């Protein structure tokens, strides 16, 4: 009927009765689980209703449902889609909406934060340039000399027949991919093809490992244009070790902001297809994904040698060591530095609070098992030992396909 | 594309489709509403029974070659007169290797699925009494134990019968630390087996007050109330664990035993069910070094490691408890070593079990995968397995979980 979701290093047991107001499917069936998937296999009616649905949501929110507030804005909304096929949100709506969507998103292990968001309201932005501007103020606002702040700014939602604004890249702050001919490359790896576009676009390209990429920001209809941000605005930390001398020899370095910027975000069925957020690092991103990734930075054999480590064989566990150096350089980095930053025992911490309190206020919280749990010392956190049931609910951030 | 489902590596940007999903007759816990993926434990009629073992005898005889042949035929109308006459049918030889073999080939949270060609199926199917399986099970942990070259193997019990009780072993595995509940409500021991300590306490044991103080077994023949028998501890080896570098760790006392022999589960082939047929392998490190020794109601032993290595555990971001954790997962590593008892890492299992992906490819179309088992405790995104997308469906024969006997 509805799921019992047990804690198996507590022994405690809840009931999710929150997932029966999901209204979209994920891929799995009774046939085959599909939850390790990273990406999704693929009328006014049906607008009106997702529509009615969310300013229920919002004034259930602000506790004046059925209050004539509530059903003349029904009404407003009922007479724009009937008229125009589509309607607009209020500000106060969006602003509720942006924090339901984080809210709701079951891959986010920082979610204890939901209600604390800066919403910008770019919607009203004619152009690229006008896109720019609103960036550099997020980040600047989002940063915050590294005291950071969690934001997001709304640009103008997708309209019928007309090309969505997008920003290409997949966050405000990407290293440059440079991929040689000798098959190597030098830089991100992750960032090869959004590099190539830049430089086709007219970027005058760099040679080394940390090169901070220009912004392309399209405008509907128009070809994207390029951005340098000011370097100034991008904060960057340069990764020592508090012990070991020679890790600042690697030259290793990571920006301050998380800002990810090609997500859609859909409230009550209106998209908006150019919504960047961020908030702050938790520190397994950079210092495990980011960075040891083989397919990423793949710096752990590096580090490896410096630290005079058993390379030949699997068993010495160099990989391991390696690797919580590595974390460990990042998160003492980021301190020295006063840039915001979370361990991933501190985050789990918050986010088993956080389920507790969703419990209560919703009964209970879309939760996906598989990127809750942080890529090292798995079962060292307390999410590794708790069931959680995996769902989509709206207000939503969804993947899109790249806008080439 | 093709209708079934995309599987893709992130690591290397290899895609494959699994088509051997389709051949999932029972399903599974999640819904197009909500995944249950996560859940540890999620929730006969003469037809039921016959297109199972129709299935299951297709199943074999395609595994043979001789699909569509004669004594393909015949073994079909042996099977269907079988359970015609009698309610139940009985497997050849044969058939129970293969069968075996295909559960744990099918078991989709078993990392160490690279070997299952390489089983030893004895066969127990004419045990009678609670004695015998007590001698059948000391057999079998002296063949798989092997002085330390382990050897995979599973003995089969006789199987669940119309009007007649199970052959049950009451334990979770052959080998168990005793859990003893002190007054201050702590325990002493494994957490994991207060329950089996106290019912072998109900049933005579005389308890001992150590940390590892090895279980007898409780058996059970049908319809007679389990019985006692205490393992000879030179069929029980163990290995006493102690560090390559830092000298105090041995001193800590700590040991773990080397065969992992799982005896509660039951074994689905054809429809029918053997409820008791343990089975063996060895360990993975992770699962001493990370799991047993280091989970909260485990031993728990991780703030104690970390204060031996003198580590700063009052904050968090001091990655104390991922320091301990490497050491202790070294330890063991280091330790089976040096005791010559076989073991596998972490990375050596789960670059094995991508090769297992690949050959099952080949082999059936797909292979069924738990991604949150098959990716180990620690150091996650470190193994291949973590970038690897995976599919989870049930297929049979089957190794699955059933109810405790009291
Ligand atoms: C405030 C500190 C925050 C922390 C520490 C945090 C932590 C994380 C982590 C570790 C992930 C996994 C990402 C990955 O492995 O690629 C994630 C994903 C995600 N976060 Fe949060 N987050 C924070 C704030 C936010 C904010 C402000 C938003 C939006 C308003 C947000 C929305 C999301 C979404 C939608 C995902 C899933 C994205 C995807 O599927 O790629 N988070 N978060
Ligand atoms: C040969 C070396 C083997 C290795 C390294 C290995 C490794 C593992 C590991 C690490 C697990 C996860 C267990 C846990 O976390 O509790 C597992 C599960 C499992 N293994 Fe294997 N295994 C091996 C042999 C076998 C054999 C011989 C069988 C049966 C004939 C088997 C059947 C299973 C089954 C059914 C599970 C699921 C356990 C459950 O759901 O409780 N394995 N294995
Ligand atoms: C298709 N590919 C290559 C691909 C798809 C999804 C991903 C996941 C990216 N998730 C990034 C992300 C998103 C939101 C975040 C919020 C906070 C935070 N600290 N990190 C955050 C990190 C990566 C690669
Ligand atoms: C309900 N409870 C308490 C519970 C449920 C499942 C489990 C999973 C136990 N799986 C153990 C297991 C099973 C088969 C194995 C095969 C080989 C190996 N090395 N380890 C192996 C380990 C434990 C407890
Ligand atoms: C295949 C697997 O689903 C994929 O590698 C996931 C696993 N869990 C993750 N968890 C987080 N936080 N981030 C990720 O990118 C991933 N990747
Ligand atoms: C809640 C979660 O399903 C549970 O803790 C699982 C996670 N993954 C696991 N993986 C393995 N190999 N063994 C386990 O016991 C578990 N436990
Ligand atoms: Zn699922």
């Amino acid at each position: 009927k509805f799921p019992r979701v047990k804690n198996w290093e507590l022994g405690s047991i809840t009931y999710d009765t929150l997932c029966a107001q999901s209204q979209q499917d994920g891929p799995c069936t009774p046939r085959r689980c599909l939850g390790s998937l990273v990406l999704p296999r693929k009328p006014a009616e049906q607008l009106l209703s997702q529509a009615r649905d969310f300013i229920n949501q919002y004034y259930s929110s602000i506790k004046r449902s059925g209050s004539q507030a509530h059903e003349e804005r029904l009404q407003e909304v009922e007479a724009e889609v009937a008229s125009t096929g589509t309607y607009h949100l209020r500000e106060s709506e969006l602003v509720f909406g942006a924090k339901q969507a984080w809210r709701n998103a079951p891959r986010c292990v920082g979610r204890i934060q939901w209600g604390k968001l800066q919403v910008f309201d770019a919607r009203d932005c004619s152009s690229a340039q006008e896109m720019f501007t609103y960036i550099c103020n997020h980040i600047k606002y989002a940063t915050n000399r590294g005291n950071l702040r969690s934001a997001i700014t709304v640009f103008p939602q997708r309209a019928p027949g007309r090309g969505d604004f997008r920003i290409w890249n997949s966050q405000l702050v990407r290293y440059a991919g440079y991929r040689q001919q000798d098959g190597s490359v030098r830089g991100d790896p992750a960032n090869v093809e959004i590099t190539e576009l830049c430089i086709q676009h007219g970027w005058t390209p760099g040679n080394g490992r940390f090169d901070v990429l220009p912004l392309l920001l399209q405008a509907p209809d128009e070809a994207p244009e390029l951005f340098v941000l000011p370097p100034e605005l991008v904060l960057e930390v340069p990764l020592e070790h508090p012990t070991l001398e020679w890790f600042a020899a690697l030259g290793l370095r990571w920006y301050a902001l998380p800002a990810v910027s090609n997500m859609l975000l859909e409230i009550g069925g209106l998209e908006f297809s150019a919504a960047p957020f961020s908030g702050w690092y938790m520190s397994t991103e950079i210092g495990t994904r980011n960075l040891c990734d083989p397919h990423r930075y793949n710096i752990l054999e590096d580090v490896a040698v410096c630290m005079d480590l058993d390379t030949r064989t699997t068993s010495s566990l160099w990989k391991d060591k390696a690797a919580v150096e590595i974390n460990l350089a990042v998160l003492h980095s980021f301190q020295l530095a006063k840039v915001t930053i979370v361990d991933h025992h501190a985050a789990t911490v918050s986010f088993m609070k956080h389920l507790d309190n969703e419990q209560k206020a919703r009964g209970g919280c879309p939760a996906d098992w598989a990127w809750i749990v942080p890529p090292i010392s798995g079962s060292l956190t307390p999410v590794f030992h708790q069931e959680m049931v995996n769902y989509i609910l709206s207000p939503a951030f969804r993947y899109q396909p790249d806008p080439w």
